């Protein structure tokens, strides 16, 4: 981005309006579903039924013609939840700890309490799916890796080795333009 959105004013309204409940409370689903089934991929048909189940407000299957339309648009016919969840953090209602932990326990599912290098790099990642299907994506910035790499660097740690939250929050909170990309996007709501 640079300035701000380039869509239908309306549009905003209703992608976010469509991403609206709690979240707490997905998180506490997430974890009960993922650890009793532990799969990764969803289908379509199933997901349908989550959305049904937690807040069918609008059209259950005009959102779900969406995920598709930007996680599906090639690839026989299934997603991961798991990248959801993690770009949701962008369409939702809480602080901005709260992003960084909600973005920790969502790759916390080996019961370890520490990600790996890999991990970090495929995180952000997830996120810079979705920005394509809000924001234009620039033309000078390719290879969100050079960046990442910066902050483990900027901590020195083993290129490789893992980290913590904690320590994962440290890593951006050097780091403010990690901090500013939320931001760019809080006072026309």
């Amino acid at each position: 981005g640079k300035s701000q959105s380039k869509l239908s004013q309306d549009q905003l309204q209703d992608l976010v309006r469509s991403t609206r409940f709690d979240k707490k409370e997905l998180q506490q689903w997430y974890k009960g579903f993922f650890k009793d089934c532990p799969s990764g991929h969803l289908n379509k048909s199933e997901f349908q039924k989550i959305y049904k189940q937690f807040f069918p407000f609008g059209d259950p299957s005009a959102f779900a013609e969406y995920v598709f339309n930007v996680f599906d648009a090639d690839k026989n016919g299934y997603i991961d939840f798991k990248e959801f969840i993690c770009a949701l953090s962008v369409t939702s209602r809480g602080e901005l700890n709260d992003k960084l932990i909600w973005a920790f326990q969502l790759y916390d599912l080996d019961n370890n309490g520490l990600i790996s290098y890999d991990e970090m790099l495929r995180i952000v990642d997830a996120i810079y799916k979705m920005v394509g299907s809000m924001v234009k994506l620039p033309e000078d910035e390719d290879t969100p890796e050079k960046r990442v790499n910066k902050i483990f660097n900027m901590m020195d740690k083993n290129k490789d080795g893992q980290l913590t939250l904690e320590e994962f929050c440290e890593g951006s909170k050097r780091d403010p333009t990690i901090v500013s990309a939320l931001s760019l996007y809080d006072g026309l709501v």
